[PDB]
């Protein structure tokens, strides 16, 4: 995951 523009995305949806 880029830990940045995805961090909360990747955290949210994916686990």
């Amino acid at each position: 995951c880029r830990a940045g523009p995805l961090q909360w995305l990747c955290e949210k949806y994916f686990g």
